[PDB]
């Protein structure tokens, strides 16, 4: 059972809005919305999107291995070896948010002052003593980006995968020479780095040259989670207040997704005429490019929607109905809707594009969309005696690591996105720094009422307590 | 009373070593170290320091004056007008890490995100609704580092206060017409961001070129706190670690600072011969150039101790009994004393320049002294009715204000260096997030046995609870 | 007679190698090498070459009109309006090196001081006294390169005349409304600098993405000019030194263009066995990035021949027969052939990213091959009395203007190359200092003994004469 | 006799203004114009100056002995060895324009391409095969600045010869074992890298924080030249245009060297009422910290002339009588003077910050007063049979290196600031290149009647012969 599965089985459900449902509804945690700060929901003003992983839950392990298979494919066309066509998409290997160092070939999973907590060359999990030839104070510089490259948004799980196998595949393939920055093939030297920016090359490649978009939209069952009660909680925002679209995606592809996500034979709500997309936002706006979008953007354009263009010139004009823009900045939205930060509730799978930016530069809320959190809440439901013996060594050592390593591996082999043990992840620290709100899916706000108060405890510092 | 009363007061008290004394002593708050992540002390190998306000505390507000008067002086010196002279430093109405925006010339109090919590422009204090007019979100973007300058350190108390000492009179003399941006004299105009970067170059003017460090070595004893207990905590760490200065003042200034702060007729313990400063050091380093120190640094150089000055080249030996080195880098701390960060417990005042750099880019262990907590735990514990009451406000709206500033000012106009109200400041959430321990001085550390484990509670993410 | 029938009509010619034959050959100005330094040609190690127009010279205006066809194609697929598809490409209005500012849409002609000497709106020539109301110094600072491009390679000439037709159809279209710095579409603003950007962008696809290597290779003989005598010269050149090939174009692309170019039914001599274009050359490398090239240029590949794409690593053996080479840096070409800079002679079209980089940043000799020059010669000598009343005019008003204008008409539109009038023009300038030699094809070569000694008269200072 | 020997022997000369005088007295090489580019004197509006070593002469040798002597006591002072107080200048060693390299700790005379001229190691002088090992192409990239330090202003002479001094102490000195790229004393070492940023570091200490400023006033006399045709040549262009300074010098020191340049019991002529120095400038701009002046600049202020500090504020009003400026840019001096760059005859010393950027960044006509021209020519005319040889050599291999040696030996043991041999230098090229006018003495302008045209004869091409 994936995340997917469990998101598109609370999708197939029917809203029952009686308030008693709901109350009761909301208290089980699948269907919660998690407070990191408190939020008044009746400030809220306007609702913002992004669509994908978002709107647009895209179906697990199917996308990651479509998305997988399209790279390993063009790497093969650029001249990798044809061993890469045995590979195969595995789920449980990557976990997101880890971190690629490009100068040893290993991926890291680290805690929020980059201590490594896990270390993997190729498949092989390498153990602390181990890590210390190569990390000597067990300690990466996050912030040192021309080596480390953090695998944080759901469509790097494929690529994340993707290097491990690479790495495994050149170290046990006797043509290749394994050294500590590369592998050497008689007069080729084969950097990690050089081998990465391959792989990121590709990924962009197939998401924007090459066919993974194409594939999605001509098989979009398969692909993307459908829920009809979508419609019914953005009717009911747009009610309380303005509801808008920043998608970095194009037009053309996000009128095809959005065109599936309503069609059903009803409009919010079952009996109801079915209303297009394009009718439930009061903004709408494509090529987005978060994040320069919360700085200075790009230059404002309209999108001719009869043909998916952009019509030439920049935008000057008003809001219109039926309108939709192309480029522009988060200001645009804030003049057009009449919005200030704090009245915009964002809502983003992103935690550094979407949400840490609208957060830093421009005191948006936020909500963050975990995905994965659908089914990690099910582990950590499910296996909380192991958390709950390891709190105890913890306040009472080779039995703190092995009931470490047997909590980790029920996430999968890189172990909870939110832990190795009990030590959090950087993505934890970020997820409770930047994301005001959060939950494995913005529909579980539906259960909420319209003016409700999230609530987070007060912070004191040691010496408050 | 002052924090460095505090200080002083505890500083005059001399050492019980009995073990139950110290218990006892270490139990109540002042004495205390705070703890925000687990540290256990029998991991740490090397002990580092910073001498400005962590080994020598400038005496308040004496010092701050002193700072102030050179300041205003210098300014006149350069053409500001003669009423200047007539401003006298005010120790209640600066709280440090406030921000001055260079655009409308207000002093800030914000929290972590932003946030406004108080705005005074001048001595004008503005409430909420006109603090809309031009900060429409009520939120200011810290990062823009061309409008906004945070007073981060104890150095700029005084530049605090003659900041709003200065928009003050310029605002009130009829000399000058006010505008949104500065001030108007005919066919002048002086830009409040003229205006502070006229005050920031004074301010550095009189600590390097200037006469403040000629003044303060002349009176030690009106200017600098003095502990007899000193010695024995360095002694102490010397018996189990290695010790090491690392300052960006220069070797004549240090050299004249430490041997005030070791002038006592005893070494570490009565009764003991008395022993250079020096010698309580494995390394000695000046002119640090922090924070580019835990970056790339400058090149090494060699203090000739004779004379003061830098001897001619780069240092290429080794560690030496009696050298002093001279720039450099944070990795010829760990190279020469064999350290790995994560062995190094390093112990300053400057929230960014020494903690925030040597955690991040370094993976160091922190410890940060923060001098006004001397005092603020005197109003933290004396006033908890004030902040009880406001908490079971929270949990229960002018009586929330009304009761907000009763608080605050109780720690003067600007408040608590650590909240407004229930509101944590920036300045607090730093210190939480990147002071492993934190003090109202390092030398609480002497009321810890040698391998004591100081403990957090693990953070649990809301969805984990 | 466009330069490249001038080129081709020689090229058709077989080379009668009889000494005295080419002394006399070489007298004529079309079969001349030009010389603004000596170059003592014993002392030339190597000869390296560029390929596009240089070694493949494209016809005109053949090639500039499929250039422009396909960019106008490209532009109107993205949106323009439909009446771009009735420009057709005019040679009679470009000349080379002209500037477009990108603020007021004018193409400009500019000496080497930046001052104007033509200026175009559109096809409305701008008379000197209009010219002052937007440059009011009659000057431009060339090294704005935000605000102004300079169109200086053959391959702009195609954008140069489109720039034009594009000014031209937004003025007199009555849908748009002319402004200072553009145009406007009710709320829709078009200003010249994203309709430059818009040109520009679509250059570029046409040629990286678009079909224009495509329609080029499929009808040779139409695009490119084909002479026997090149497999000679370069015979001739392997005989006394090393010869290399440094292309920005790909491999396929490059063995398409040499096989065409090499493609006769001998070798060297008519007589003598085909051998192919590789064998040519000493060291062959493709994708070069000049002029970063010239600088750290990019890491250096290997060429799998056999299939077009890039080997897999970074290429560290030796020079081998048969390798081909992709990427690297100028110091890759004069570490394998073991030569210093002023051992190469380097053979190229462009005078900036060829010429000016590998003089200025290697001390390279230099030979620039300047195609117009084949028709401009004759123009030059046929109006030679033109040109001679101008200088007694000047040595002696209306008049000169009225000779200047019937001169430079005589080159088109835009006049020549080298000159407006008594005027000399950038491209001018550049040619003089950073060509040693210059031509209208380097086959000139050819007509020259194996050392001969190109003399250039020394320069003197005015103070000096 | 030293250049400004020459200078003061001029300047004493009383001003014969006769028109025929003037015309036999301007054809004489000594006291003529010389010309790189036509100009029209009754086209130019406005008159513009920098003052040092333009209208402030610094006498030779003993003003650079001054610097020379102040900088190496500055370095001593700093800790440099005491053997540094046995140099003395020696004007007969430094050229102007040589580069400092320091790599390799060497003086290096270079033409307009990087070639390499001379080459001195200290004070001996390397010959071209030895040149080889560490300059394999006999050329070196000017532009790499990180490596390469032209010393191009009068200013720089000091420093020149006190490079060789310090290169040639260290590698003679027992203490210190000379490397490739410096000096090795035990435990320290010295590159000739940080070496030159030392003395580089101590010229400025000397200009700007010394006593360098003090000793001139204090004895202008010995340090300045003076010329009562200074008040007549400036009073008579005031008559036909508007006169301007702009220099980086501060007002303090302006003022007491240009009341000097003043100081005669006489106005223009003799007989007329002494009028201050101030009266003969339309605008006087101080701290103008070119080059950057000529492009952003730095805000306008005005200067208290009475206190001679700055007023507070940016300065808003307009051109006033009396009124003196600081700081600004270029546009400052157009839009006051109501000028176009064309309009303007810049007269400077200084053949980048001066000349260069005026020309380049914005059109002004340029004269350079080039002060060594005065015995230079001298040299020029004297040996001209040397010159005349050497030219027929070259026509007609170690006769023509021994008339090369002879010939630079008659200006100094770096030759002429022009030539090495028939080789011009690289300030030679930037002469010809972006000073339309030069002389050395801009006071050759008195010669030549209000409407005079300066001649240069138009360039052409090779082709075009």
């Amino acid at each position: 059972t994936s995340w997917s599965d469990r998101l598109q089985n609370a999708a197939d459900m029917p809203a029952n809005m009686d308030k008693h449902a709901l109350k009761k509804y909301r208290r089980e945690a699948y269907h919660r919305v998690f407070v990191n700060r408190s939020l008044a929901m009746e400030k809220i003003k306007c609702f913002g999107f992004n669509m994908d992983y978002t709107l647009a839950v895209y179906k697990s392990p199917e996308y990651e291995s479509l998305g997988f298979e399209l790279t390993v494919e063009r790497l093969v066309s650029i001249g990798y070896p044809q061993e890469l066509l045995s590979f195969a998409y595995d789920s449980t290997f990557p976990t997101r948010g880890l971190v690629f160092d490009t100068l040893y070939g290993n991926l890291l999973k680290v805690d929020a002052y980059g201590n490594l907590l896990v270390c993997a060359h190729g498949f092989n999990f390498i153990r602390g003593p181990e890590t210390r030839e190569q990390y000597p104070n067990k300690f990466i510089q996050r912030d040192d980006t021309e080596r480390f490259y953090i695998l944080n948004t759901l469509f790097n799980l494929p690529e994340t995968y993707l290097l491990a196998c690479l790495v495994d595949f050149f170290t046990n393939c006797p043509r290749y020479t394994s050294c500590e920055t590369g592998f050497k093939d008689g007069d080729l030297f084969m950097s990690y780095r050089s081998m990465f920016q391959d792989v990121r090359d590709a990924v962009d490649w197939v998401h924007y040259k090459g066919s993974l978009k194409e594939k999605t939209v001509e098989n979009l069952e398969k692909y993307v989670v459908k829920d009809g009660k979508l419609p019914l909680l953005l009717s009911r925002m747009k009610e309380v207040g303005k509801v808008f679209l920043a998608t970095n995606s194009d037009y053309k592809y996000t009128d095809k997704i959005m065109t599936y996500l309503f069609d059903f034979p009803h409009g919010p709500k079952p009996g109801s005429s079915h209303r297009p997309w394009q009718s439930y936002f009061d903004l709408i706006l494509v090529d987005a490019r978060k994040p320069l979008f919360f700085g200075e953007g790009t230059v404002l354009r309209q999108v001719d929607t009869k043909t998916g263009k952009l019509k030439i010139g920049t935008y000057t004009g008003p809001l219109q109905h039926g309108i939709v823009y192309s480029g522009g900045s988060s200001d645009t939205i804030c003049d057009l809707l009449g919005a200030k930060g704090k009245d915009i509730l964002y809502i983003g799978d992103h935690i550094f594009g979407d949400i840490l930016q609208s957060k830093k530069r421009q005191g948006w809320r936020t909500f963050l969309v975990i995905p994965e959190l659908a089914q990690e809440l099910h582990v950590w439901t499910d296996k909380s005696s192991l958390f709950e013996e390891l709190q105890s060594l913890d306040i009472f050592q080779r039995r703190i690591k092995k009931v470490t390593h047997d909590m980790d591996m029920c996430y999968g082999m890189m172990g909870s996105l939110f832990r190795s043990g009990s030590r959090q992840t950087l993505f934890a620290s970020q997820v409770m720094r930047y994301a005001d709100l959060y939950a494995a899916s913005f529909i579980n706000l539906l259960y909420y009422p319209f003016s409700y108060l999230f609530r987070a405890a007060h912070v004191l510092m040691p010496h408050e307590s």
